[PDB]
């Protein structure tokens, strides 16, 4: 499985500074074996696929789940691809919690995103009172479930498990926490799908990644990359790239 | 006030469409007595104003209620403004009815809009309920106060009138069902503001508008303009941008 990160510039960024990214994303220097992609704003599909080396992919952060429509605000897997960009970040816990968008919505859109031809990170993870009500395993499974059925194409899927309470918090689960996880994840691929989907599907953690910690979460075996937010806006993002 | 043609895209588009869409916008002919505004998806602001003739403004279709932060999918006034767009639509029915935002929320998000200094449509509207009930006027007047504490700006605000009840569906609302509710609209504005701000705010009426009935309502004395979403993807709509 290739390494993966993603950088999830969330509600960050204009022009200058998107450039200033790019400039030490560049200059790196940046592992060859890391499949890389940015985040970037709804505003900045175009100008950042424009800008930035055609080897790093780049991922509206939400869409709908047709491809036109009365929907003033939202806009379409086509228009994604239209922008010239190949992925998209879905379910992340700021639009589940935040603008309280539900599994059921969730699955429809990973389902009309992979129908047009692009490449998802559908998002889930347990929130704090599911982690110490010892439900963790149940939740994100059921997260799974609700997905499942929209899943037509795992080869172009990377799933991010992100527990919310170590989103933006600095609370980073620990590499047991985060490989006990990830291994009941690929479990679940093994009994829901086949073996061969199990072994081949990325699973990727995020939820407070650092340059300072993300070497012992690499090295967990069921660790295959990260979902960075706040790091992704700084040089630092460079170490979590090169986290192997 | 001058008369004022607002043409919203909803999640409509791509640079080819867009190219249709200047295409015949460029040809005309356009009143020069008429202040038009086009709302594009929000991926395309930055494609939309660099080819569109800059006599027509661009508004974002939605944007959230600070500068920056932990917001996936969110877009900010200053990204809008970074775009080299001036305008935002806000509160849009679509947004409060197919995404629940909440009449608090639309306020907030009026308010840092205005002090970003962009200029902003604010929608407000009844439900068919509340018109055969006979409470559209109570329920407009609402939707104004909930406005009314972060509107800090009279001069860089046009209202929208639209009923939900008319938008996509052709139910468009009478010449005088419209201009009624936008008269106690500017009533409204005299008591809760101040006289000079009622004659001089534009209230515009939107709600399954087409060349084929803008002109009886534009005859209207306190109907100032058009929200236009269907007719707007169509070379119709310079008819109605001439409707005055």
């Amino acid at each position: 499985r290739k390494f993966f990160v993603g950088g999830n510039w969330k509600m960050n960024g204009d022009k200058a500074a998107i450039d200033g990214i790019i400039s030490f994303m560049k200059t790196g220097p940046l592992s060859p074996n890391t499949e890389v992609v940015v985040g970037c704003p709804q505003c900045y599909l175009m100008y950042t696929r424009e800008h930035m080396p055609a080897n790093i992919g780049i991922a509206a952060q939400n869409c709908y789940k047709v491809a036109k429509g009365a929907f003033t605000g939202e806009i379409s897997p086509a228009m994604v691809k239209d922008c010239g960009c190949e992925w998209v970040i879905l379910g992340h816990s700021e639009r589940r919690n935040v603008f309280g968008e539900p599994d059921q919505l969730i699955s429809e859109k990973v389902g009309h995103a992979l129908e047009a031809g692009l490449k998802v990170i559908p998002c889930i993870g347990e929130k704090l009172e599911d982690r110490e009500g010892n439900r963790t395993q149940e939740v994100v499974f059921a997260q799974m479930k609700a997905l499942l059925p929209n899943i037509s194409d795992w080869s172009r899927v990377v799933l991010a498990y992100e527990p919310v309470w170590a989103i933006g918090t600095g609370k980073t689960a620990s590499p047991e926490q985060a490989q006990e996880v990830h291994a009941d994840l690929r479990q679940w691929l093994r009994d829901n799908v086949n073996a061969e989907v199990a072994e081949s599907t990325r699973i990727i953690y995020g939820g407070s990644v650092s340059a300072g910690n993300c070497q012992e979460l690499a090295k967990k075996g069921d660790i295959d990359g990260f979902l960075v937010g706040g790091a992704a806006l700084k040089p630092d993002f460079v170490q979590i790239i090169n986290a192997r």
